């Protein structure tokens, strides 16, 4: 469960890189 959040984590942080990219 640490491991399971610990990615959902990190796909949160790359969905944002995405969000920002989709408004630059």
């Amino acid at each position: 469960t640490y491991t399971s959040d610990y990615s959902k984590y990190l796909d949160s942080r790359r969905a944002q890189d995405y969000v920002q990219w989709l408004m630059n």
